[PDB]
Formats: C-alpha cells, structure tokens, sequence
C-alpha cells in the first residue's frame, strides 16, 4: 500500500474495511469515511461508543452480527443514511433505543435475529419505507411490534422462535409482496377466536409459509398450536373461544 488507510487487525480493498472473526474487543480506530462495507462481525465486541459511526456516512453494509452488545447508544446510526443493510443478529440486544433506525431511509435489510429483545419501541421501524427483509427470529417477543404492519415492501419477514401467543386481526394485510415468512417455534394460543386471523391468512398464503434448516423449506403446518403437533392452519372456529384470549 503505496498509502496508508486500514485498520490494525483489520484487511482492506476498495471501500471495504474487513475486520471479521479479528478477536477484536472494541471498534478500530481510523476506519475511513469512504467506507462503504464493514465488517465487524464474529468478535468479542461488548459495547459501541456513542458516536462511533458518525463519520462513516457513504456506509452501506454494516455488519455488527456475532458479538456481545447488551445495548445501543441512542444516535448511534444517524450518520449513516446511505446504509441498506445492518446486521446486529447474534448480540445480547435487551432493547432499542428511541429512533434508533430513525434515519436510515434508504434500509432494505434488518437483522435483529437471536437476541434478548422482549419489546420495541412503537415507532422503532415507521422511518423505514424501504425495507425488504426484516429477520427478528430467536427473541424474546410476546406481541407483533407494532409497525411491521405498514412495511408494506417486505419480502422477508422471520418472527419464528418467540414467545408470540396471536397475531393482531389485519396485521399481514398490507405486506402483499412477502415470499418467505417464518412463523414456527412460537406457541400459537389456539384457544382463543383471534387465533383465526392467523388461521385463515396461513391457510391463504401457504406457499410462502417457511421454516429454516440452513435454508428456507415451505411448510405451511410449521405454525403450530402451543404444545401440539397441531397446525394453526387447521384450527376450526368451532374449537375456539371468545374468551381465552389471554
Ligand atoms: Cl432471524
């Protein structure tokens, strides 16, 4: 390198900075602002500074997936409004600030997978117009965020592995260009009348219905009643209640 420009630790061509599975603990200092793909996945990286990322505004890759983040400073993304993918699957993830993804506009790609989310601010995804594929797998979710149900350009949507017990009445409606949508690993309440919004718009989409072994499988009877081999897309209206709805 006839000049210099790339991190200790780190390996660099173009505009990519790769400091993947590096054993780093914290972020590298003197990444460039021209950056536009970074990798800092697969490390041991327990928290980001506020401010970090400011200067990074041409990013459009950001993978922070596979570390130990227990939280993110509010503002921590706001510089980067050409980003289109960020990936934060794999952390520690407790919750998420207010506006958070705020001004990430142009965003196609989420990845909020395998963490500790319990629940999310009511306006965390309404910024978000562009967004194609929104994974939150392996949470700690009992309710549909509010606000997916206007993403209306999803193609991808994994809510599987939660603790979600019905999906709100309408909820899908809007989300007419989804292919895959991961619904499996949640104990559906068959018992209760509102579970026959999901029925019904399981049993209309089938073929778009997904389960994951590495890769995407069409299974429309992955969505099962809690603790039965029972699928949801069965369930009879006579077999529900209007009143164990929990
Ligand atoms: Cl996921």
């Amino acid at each position: 390198h006839h000049h210099g420009a790339c991190p200790s630790q780190c390996s660099c061509s173009g505009t990519t900075v790769n400091c993947k599975s590096k054993s780093l603990a914290s972020v590298p200092a003197g990444i460039p602002t021209t950056t536009r793909v970074l990798y800092l996945n697969d490390n041991q990286i327990t928290k980001l500074e506020p401010g970090v990322f400011d200067r990074l505004v041409n990013l459009q890759t950001l993978w922070l997936n596979n570390n130990q983040l227990t939280s993110l400073p509010a503002g921590l993304f706001d510089s980067l409004t050409q980003l289109t993918i960020l990936a934060l699957d794999s952390n520690q993830l407790q919750a998420l600030p207010v506006g958070v993804f705020g001004r990430l506009v142009d965003l196609q790609q989420l990845y909020l997978g395998s963490n500790q989310l319990s629940a999310l601010p009511s306006a965390v995804f309404d910024r978000l117009v562009h967004l194609k594929e929104l994974l939150m797998c392996c949470n700690k979710l009992t309710e549909l965020p509010r606000g997916i149900e206007r993403l209306t350009h999803l193609t991808h949507l994994a809510l599987d592995q939660n603790q979600l017990k019905s999906i709100p009445h309408g909820a899908f409606d809007r989300l007419s260009s989804l292919t895959h949508a991961y619904l499996f690993g949640n104990p559906w309440d068959c018992e209760c009348r509102d579970i026959m919004y999901l029925r019904n718009w399981v049993a209309d989409h089938t073929s778009i219905v997904m389960r994951w072994d590495g890769k995407a499988v069409n299974d429309p009877d992955s969505a099962k009643c809690a603790g039965t081999n029972t699928p949801v897309r069965a369930v009879t209206e006579a077999s529900t209640s209007p009143s164990k709805c929990p």
